[PDB]
């Protein structure tokens, strides 16, 4: 169901950001035969070197165009010229990581707990679609409004077949500081490995954008996890919230809570935000 867009249908206004993948522009999309102006993000990728790389781009686009959930960022279309341009709905505030870093003073406990609910709802939706994200992190959650965030970036996602519960990677593409231990040791990725990355993502939100295992090299993360050491308790978290993060980091993947449980646990805490998160001027 991939919608193909022509160059005349959209126009680039200004640059939003960039990366090794390419450049993202703030754009305006006018569908062919219409007059409505839709604000869009235009992700113009670098030229692919290999046909394998070109398929990986298209595979990511098919996945991103197929997800339909209020807390998952969908692909609106694709334009093929000298390069590949991916058109998505504009998220005006950007990634949740930079948002919590640049608004640390103005973020309440209700906002942090609601984000945990929304991210856990989107992941639970992806789990029902038999998708393993494999790259969940605060840098890959986009902020439509401060009350509404969405999961994006399916460049590492994998679809599970009829009777398979795991994905066996052929290499290392995920940042190790978000990887579950079984992924570090056996390249196994499951929904419960996404729960590990979810607990890291929550830790990023509760520390207002700190780097996990800051100053520790990537080659020594496995050594840390083998000794039983985890991410420290953020100063704003009560014992209830922090133990939820610790269960996401248990060695037995089935001992970790599932996303559908995290929805109820964080919805309960969102009803009394100041009971579970103590912020200075909340
Ligand atoms: C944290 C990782 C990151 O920067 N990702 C990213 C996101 C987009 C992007 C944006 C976007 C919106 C707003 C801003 N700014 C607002 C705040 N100012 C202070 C800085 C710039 C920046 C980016 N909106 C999007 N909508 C849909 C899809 C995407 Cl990817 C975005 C762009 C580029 C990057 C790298």
């Amino acid at each position: 169901l991939l919608r193909i867009l022509k160059e005349t249908e959209f126009k680039k206004i200004k640059v939003l950001g960039s990366g090794a993948f390419g450049t993202v522009y703030k754009g305006l999309w006018i569908p062919e035969g219409e007059k409505v102006k839709i604000p869009v993000a235009i992700k113009e990728l670098r030229e692919a070197t290999s046909p394998k790389a070109n398929k990986e781009i298209l595979d990511e686009a098919y996945v991103m165009a197929s997800v339909d959930n209020p807390h998952v960022c969908r692909l609106l279309g694709i334009c093929l010229t000298s390069t590949v341009q991916l058109i998505m709905q504009l998220m005006p505030f950007g990634c949740l990581l930079d948002y919590v870093r640049e608004h640390k003073d103005n973020i309440g406990s209700q906002y942090l707990l609601n984000w945990c609910v929304q991210i856990a709802k989107g992941m639970n939706y992806l789990e029902d679609r038999r998708l393993v994200h494999r790259d969940l992190a605060a840098r890959n959650v986009l902020v439509k409004t401060p009350q509404h965030v969405k999961i994006t970036d399916f460049g590492l996602a994998k679809l599970l077949g009829a009777e398979e519960k795991e994905y066996h990677a052929e290499g290392g593409k995920v940042p190790i500081k978000w990887m579950a231990l079984e992924s570090i040791l056996h390249r196994i990725y499951t929904h419960q490995s996404d729960v590990w990355s979810y607990g890291v993502t929550v830790w990023e939100l509760m520390t207002f954008g700190s780097k996990p295992y800051d100053g520790i090299p990537a080659s020594e993360i496995s050594s840390i996890l083998e000794k039983g050491e985890r991410l420290p308790q953020p100063p704003i978290c009560t014992i209830d919230v922090y133990m939820i993060m610790r269960k996401c980091w248990m060695i037995d993947a089935d001992s970790r809570p599932k996303f559908r449980e995290l929805i109820i646990e964080f919805s309960k805490m969102a009803r009394d935000p100041q009971r579970y998160l103590v912020i200075q001027g909340d």
